[PDB]
C-alpha cells in the first residue's frame, strides 16, 4: 500500500486550558497546561495514521528537545520521517494555545517563522513512485508550485492507474499563496480566505473561485458550524451539514481533521459527497474530544 | 547599609507581544516573545535596586535551565540570594502572559503551584540582623504569620532604633491571606481584593480595613488610574493621584513598581504622602517603559 505524503510545517503547541476566556488585563489560574503535536499537515498525518491510512510526513526540522518531543510524537502514530529536513538553524516553531474549557474554542498565539522551509530542491528528493497522493500544506508558494511541476511532470510519464494525486490546502490569507489554486486534484480553501476575497459562503466562494482551478479538480470549502461544501467539474454544488458532538470541548486541529477525511475517502475511491460527509463527521466526533485518538 | 529582603516566588513570565487583544477563536501573528523574570516579590527586588537599595531576595528555587534564567537575571541587579530555598522536586513556576502592543494591557494566564513554598523553618535560618526592612509577599499565610511573629520577637528584643520594618502585600483575594492584615508596619492591600470585599474605591476600602491592622500600621491602596490612596494611626486619608506616561506601553509589574517605590521612599525616611507620590510617578513611568531598567 503506497503511502499518503504530507508535506508541511510541525510545529509545537503549548496549550493552556482555562475555565473561561480571558478577560484582557486580567490573571486568571489556568487548569492545566499541555504540549501536543500541531500544524495543519502534521496534524493531518495524525488523523490519516489513526483513520488507517499508512503516510509520510515532510517538513523542516532543527534538532533539540522540542524536535524529540514531535518526532517522537510522529513516531509513536508510524508516520515516515524519511524526508525530514534537518535545518542547522532556526528553531521548530512555537504555538501559544488558549482553549476554553467551557465552548471548546481555540484561539491560538503564533510567531514569525522560526526555521528555513522545505524548499523544491529538497522535495527533488522525494521518491515519488512511493506515493498515491500528495498533500501540501500551504507556505512557500512559489518553491511549492515547483514541486507541483514535478509532480504533474512525474505523472505525465505514467499511466492513469499510476498517477499521484494532489491536494493542496489554502489557508491563510495572503496573496503569494493564491497561484496554488491552479495545482491539485483537490484544492481546500478556508473560510477566512473566503472571506478576505469577499465571499460570505462556502457555495459563493466555490462558486466565485472554481474558475481558477486545473481542468478536472474538486474545490472545498469547510464553513465551520454550516458544514462544508464542495464543487467539481460537472457544477454540482455538494453540501454536507455540521456533524456537532454532544459537548465540545477542544476544536484545535478540527480543520485539519476535516481535511484529513476528506483525503482518507477520496483515497479510499467514495465519492465527494461522501467525503464530505466523512470529513464533516470525523471533524465533529474530533471536537468533543481531547486530541486526535478517540475518533478511532 | 542593611538590606532589604523580600520573600516571595519568582516566575518565568513567558510574554507575546500582540497588536491587539487577541479575539476568542481567531489566530494572530505576535509580534514578539521574550522570557522575563517576574512574580511581585521578585519584581519588587528589580525595582529596589535600580532605586540604589540592596536587598535580598527569598524563594523556593528548581535547579534546571529556567532557574539559570531567573538567577542569573536576579545577580545582574546584585540581588543577594543566600536565602535561596532550594527544592529537590517541583518547578519554577511560568505564566503566560499577553501584552497588547496598542494599550499596554497585560492579561496573565497562570498555573497551579509548581514546587513547594517557603517554609518557616526556612525562615528560622535567616539572620535577621542583616535586614532593615523586610516584605513579605503574601502566598501561604499560615507559614508566614510564624514567620511574621519571628520577626516581632526578634524586635521586642531590639531598640526602636534597631527595629526592623515590615511590610506584607495581600494581592489575592484568598481567606488565608487576610490574616496578615494584622502583621507589618505597612500593608498593602490590592484593588482586587478591596472591591472581592465588597468596596468600591481606595478609600472605602482603607477605612472598611483599618481596624484589622496593627497598631501604628500603614494600609496602603493602589486604584489604578485613580493612583494611590493610605491610612495611617491619625486617621487622616491621604491620596496621590495617578502619573500616567504619555503612552502606555507596558503595565506589567506596575503594581510591583509602586510596592517597591513606596518601600524605597519610607526606609528613606520620606513621609507616607510622599511614598504614595513617589510609587505613583515611578510605577507611572514604568509604564511607558518596557521592562524596568529605564526607571532610572
Amino acid at each position: 500500500e503506497k503511502q499518503i505524503l504530507c508535506v508541511g510545517l510541525v510545529v509545537l503547541d503549548v496549550i493552556s486550558l482555562v475555565d473561561k476566556y480571558p478577560k484582557e488585563d486580567s490573571e486568571i489560574r489556568c487548569l492545566s497546561q499541555r504540549w501536543q503535536r500541531g500544524g495543519n499537515a502534521s496534524n493531518s498525518c495524525t488523523v490519516l495514521s489513526l483513520l488507517g491510512a499508512p503516510c509520510a510526513f515532510m517538513g523542516s526540522m532543527a534538532p533539540g528537545h522540542v524536535a524529540d518531543f514531535v518526532l517522537d510524537d510522529l513516531r509513536r502514530y508510524s508516520v515516515d520521517l524519511r524526508y525530514t529536513v534537518f535545518q542547522t538553524t532556526g528553531s521548530v516553531p512555537i504555538a501559544t494555545v488558549i482553549i476554553n474549557e467551557a465552548s471548546g474554542s481555540r484561539t491560538i498565539l503564533y510567531y514569525d517563522r522560526s526555521l528555513p522551509d522545505v524548499s523544491a530542491t529538497d522535495f527533488e528528493k522525494v521518491d515519488l513512485t512511493q506515493f498515491k497522493w500528495i498533500h501540501i500544506e500551504g507556505r512557500n508558494a512559489s518553491e511549492q508550485v515547483k514541486m507541483l511541476q514535478r509532480i504533474d511532470a512525474h505523472n505525465t510519464r505514467q499511466p492513469p492507474e499510476q498517477k499521484i494525486r494532489v491536494s493542496v490546502e489554502v489557508e491563510k490569507p495572503r496573496e503569494e499563496l493564491f497561484q496554488l489554486f491552479g495545482y491539485g486534484d483537490v484544492v481546500f480553501v478556508s473560510k477566512d480566505v473566503a472571506k478576505h476575497l469577499g465571499f460570505q459562503s462556502a457555495e459563493e466562494a466555490l462558486r466565485g473561485l472554481y474558475g481558477r482551478v486545473r481542468k478536472g479538480a474538486v474545490l472545498v470549502c469547510a464553513w465551520a458550524e454550516e458544514g462544508a461544501d464542495a464543487l467539481g467539474p460537472d457544477g454540482k454544488l455538494l453540501h454536507s451539514d455540521a456533524f456537532p458532538p454532544p459537548r465540545v470541548v477542544d476544536t484545535l486541529g478540527a480543520g485539519d481533521t476535516f481535511n484529513a477525511s476528506v483525503i482518507f475517502s477520496l483515497s479510499q475511491g467514495r465519492s465527494v459527497q461522501e467525503a464530505l460527509r466523512f470529513g464533516c463527521q470525523v471533524a465533529g466526533k474530533k471536537c468533543g474530544l481531547q486530541g486526535f485518538d478517540g475518533i478511532v
